[PDB]
DNA sequence: GACG
DNA sequence: GACG
């Protein structure tokens, strides 16, 4: 049975930050992809990797974040507080929520925010961000869920589970792009179309309310 | 330098149900913005986009249906972004579209290809319809064709394998088409600057392609 | 042309 | 572990 109903648009998300959870990182680069559920619902070995939908839309924008990048994180993101200021950045404000807002407003409603380790990482972040606005959440009206509980779950009924590492078991091929908010999304897709009817199913029945998601960090 | 040095240039590309004659209305949008900065062989390899870029890509449902050939070649129709649920061009999108617009440095510089003949009158008759103030008012434009032809047949396809020597990719999806824009675009990125800036117009000077 |  |  299902929780909340059958979410209309799947919302692949991913961030690149400054650093790891225990440096109460912050946004550097964020990435969103609205498909809609008619979208998710394979010829040849290994099987082809999937071609995203025809029709999906695609928020891609850079962050000047209030502190340094790690440097481990500037080098694997290729992002740097210093470069993004140079390119003019600005942070992550009232502005961006609602750009955000305007975007959500154009999927089918409810959303579900799809990220890869998201209750972990995106998720609480996101959630630690949007918090110090003061523009409302323009996250609180969606769901989320994360795409290491759904692999999981749909390998299973048929091991490593970060991104890449699924992504080369699933289609003998590398991912592209690695560590670019867009790029890792892509690749996110990908995994996700892997088997459309089944993650959108699982998404169905493990989608939960992103109000609840607890921040990462506090003011 | 009529209007200063552009901040940054945003590399538009839409789809749409036709051609002007059949007074098409717009079925797909993509933007990506590239700051002033991230701007400044043989045959020259294809240029790497910058790593700090913004894109919007958006899908639109337009309120009369793709002619044929719209269709066709752009893999969309009316019937199929309805039932996938896409909002028309409306307020909302004015909305987003400032909001996108907002976080750049200015002054903002459209770059379309045909875009003087196209993109810019077709996006100005959709935006007249809304009662939203236009989002595009302020920005500036320019065309892309007007350019490389400066710098050096101009269809997008056309410059990008006479420079590249190599074939595009990914044709007539707003983005597919809107990269190919930034490539050809940054075979010459200082020259083109320089360009840019001396022949921006207004955008809010562009007539409407229809009333 | 050259744009869909 | 897995997210940067
Ligand atoms: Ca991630
Ligand atoms: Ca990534
Ligand atoms: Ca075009
Ligand atoms: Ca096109």
């Amino acid at each position: 049975t299902l929780p909340h109903g059958h979410m209309q648009t799947l919302i692949f998300l991913n961030l690149e930050a400054t650093g790891l959870p225990s440096s109460r990182p912050e946004v550097t680069e964020l990435c969103l992809l609205a498909v809609h559920r008619r979208a998710l619902e394979s010829q040849g070995h290994p099987p082809p990797v999937p071609r995203p939908p025809r029709v999906v839309d695609k928020l891609s924008l850079c962050i000047a974040p209030g502190k340094a990048c790690s440097p481990g994180a500037s080098e694997i993101t290729g992002l740097s507080k210093a470069e993004l200021e140079v390119q003019g950045r600005q942070r992550f404000d009232d502005n961006l929520a609602i750009l955000l807002r305007a975007f959500l407003q154009r999927q089918p409603q409810p959303c579900c925010l799809v990220a890869h380790n998201g209750d972990r990482y995106d998720f609480p972040l996101l959630q630690t961000e949007l918090a110090r606005l003061s523009t409302p959440s323009p996250l609180d009206g969606t769901f989320c869920v994360d795409s290491i509980a759904a692999l999981k779950a749909l390998e299973q009924a048929s091991k490593s589970y970060s991104l890449g590492s699924i992504y080369t078991r699933l289609y003998w091929q590398a991912p592209t792009d690695s560590h670019t908010a867009e790029g890792d999304v892509l690749t996110l897709l990908s995994i996700c179309q892997w088997k459309p009817q089944a993650l959108l199913q699982w998404v169905d029945e493990h989608a939960r309310p992103f109000s609840t998601v607890k921040p990462m960090y506090g003011t």
